[PDB]
């Protein structure tokens, strides 16, 4: 049963991803995140391999959640009559990019190279396991405060990486690329790489490029705060307006300035301890 296998906690928030609630696993006093959402409210669903119908977020959850990685890991998940209750990893200090940029302001270099380079290998992690994020953006990320690890959250968004043309997108329309605004059609990769370009942006300036669809299609990238040379490149190439012109993730991780990254227990040691 759930309730005997989790003591409930205060609610940590609520909106278009359901109810989450703090939480404990009894056995070993383990942190979690517990989150509810009515069925009602479920607008993509999908199957496991057995054939159980479930929410999309829960397929795409499984598929990503084997093993170590960069992405906040379904621990369980519990069907009620009227809702679907998933059971995730909850780091504890944490706090979300979002959240911690606003207190911070604009991150030193040496600091948003660590955070980018662990989201391109969680993001990594998620492709090769056949999972497109479709929102990767500052408020979906967290941050592990005392082991300087990322960990990406809310598959709510989420889809199957195909190699065909996507017509479908309920992400966050700021981080949304210049062919969806104009043609409602993308493709999951460069998509993606456009999404980065839009995070690595709010990391090194403190907020994001564009506020209106006219920004987005002209992408004319200008620069709020001091950006070195070789940053401003790698953010000019990820938001190329043509999605062809786009670096592959291995062009963003071979880049210049993507050399010499922090360890993330180091990253904490001088940002965050
Ligand atoms: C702007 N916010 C706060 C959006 C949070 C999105 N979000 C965080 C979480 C998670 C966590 C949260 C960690 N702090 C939170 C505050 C409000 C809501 C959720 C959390 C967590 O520890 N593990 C998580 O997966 C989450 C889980 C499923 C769907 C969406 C989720
Ligand atoms: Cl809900
Ligand atoms: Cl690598």
């Amino acid at each position: 049963p759930l309730e005997s296998q989790y003591q409930v906690g205060p609610l940590l928030g609520s909106g278009g991803f359901g109810s989450v609630y703090s939480g404990i696993r009894v056995s070993d006093n383990l942190p979690v995140a517990i989150k509810h959402v009515e069925k009602d409210r479920i607008s993509d669903w999908g199957e496991l391999p057995n054939g159980t119908r479930v929410p999309m977020e829960v397929v795409l959850l499984k598929k990503v959640s084997s093993g170590f990685s960069g992405v906040i890991r379904l621990l369980d998940w519990f069907e009620r009559p009227d809702s679907f209750v998933l059971i995730l990893e909850r780091p504890e200090p944490v706090q979300d990019l979002f959240d911690f940029i606003t207190e911070r302001g604009a991150l030193q270099e040496e600091l948003a190279r660590s955070f980018f380079w662990q989201v391109l290998e969680a993001v990594r992690h998620c492709h090769n396991c056949g999972v497109l994020h479709r929102d990767i953006k500052d408020e979906n990320i967290l941050i592990d405060l005392n082991r300087g690890e990322l960990k990406l959250i809310d598959f709510g968004s989420g889809a199957l990486l195909k190699d065909t043309v996507y017509t479908d997108f309920d992400g966050t329309r700021v981080y949304s690329p210049p062919e969806w605004i104009r043609y409602h059609r993308y493709h999951g990769r460069s998509a993606a790489v456009w999404s980065l370009g839009i995070l690595l942006y709010d990391m090194v300036c403190g907020d994001i490029p564009f506020e209106h669809d006219e920004e987005i299609i002209g992408g004319q990238v200008f620069f709020r705060q001091r950006v070195s040379s070789e940053c401003q490149h790698l953010i000019r190439w990820c938001l190329a307006l043509r999605p062809s012109d786009r670096p592959t993730f291995e062009e963003i991780q071979n880049h210049p300035w993507m050399q010499d990254v922090l360890l993330p227990q180091e990253t904490a040691e001088i940002h965050l301890h």
